[PDB]
């Protein structure tokens, strides 16, 4: 029966640093990527979408815009990874991602971020 | 592109009555249920997961058990319904219901929940 597994359910991050967080997902040796469906979001903002083989960006939310992107490169490999360029204190917080290749599965990852005072302060006021 | 929508986003129900909540998704000609999963969850409790046609109990949250189940009736309508019946304190929240049939999509729902004062003081303490 179809499962995802994530490696890591935590990951504690720098404000300023880049991510990646990872999802994996069964393929047999070979990837039928017509089939696949794989959505990242974070509280209901969609992060990418990637649907027919290719990225959608029409639907990717404000905050990700050129930050994120899904690592094509590990998808043969049954890994959806996520990569975030320079985090910020919002970027903490529980993703999910969610799968569909025959059956549908998904998970739930936590990023916490660590920030020095000057950022915190900047967003103490938001 | 398949998506699923909401007649209504919002429900405000009674302490103690039954609800029905529902989720759109479209079908053409017969309804192929080989091919259909219908997942509901809230708060990251599973509450009824259809699949190959079945729904399967094993992985249901125990809040859920023999409480809750989904109309199979309206599904060749397209339209994955889910009942609950006597409500608590605790059912009030965000649901999200999940269809995989060719696409993949989701959708939010609230729920608030009116409650007399007894009800509310045994959920104050425990
Ligand atoms: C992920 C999925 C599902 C899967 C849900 C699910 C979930 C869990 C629950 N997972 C865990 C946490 C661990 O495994 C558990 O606590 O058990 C168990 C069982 C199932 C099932 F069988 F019902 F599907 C169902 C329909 C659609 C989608 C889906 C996929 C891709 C999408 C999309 C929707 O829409 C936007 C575009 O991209």
């Amino acid at each position: 029966a179809f499962t995802v597994t994530v490696p890591k359910d935590l990951y504690v991050v720098e404000y300023g640093s880049n991510m990646t967080i990872e999802c994996k997902f069964p393929v047999e040796k070979q990837l039928d990527l017509a089939a696949l469906i794989v959505y990242w979001e974070m509280e209901d903002k969609n992060i990418i979408q990637f649907v027919h083989g290719e990225e959608d960006l029409k639907v990717q939310h404000s905050s990700y815009r050129q930050r994120a992107r899904l690592l094509k490169d590990q998808l043969s490999l049954g890994n959806a990874a996520l990569q975030i360029t320079d985090v910020k204190l919002q970027d903490a917080g529980v993703y999910r991602c969610m799968i569909s290749y025959g059956g549908a599965d998904y998970k739930r990852i936590t990023v916490k971020v660590n920030a020095p005072y000057a950022a915190a302060l900047e967003h103490h006021h938001h």
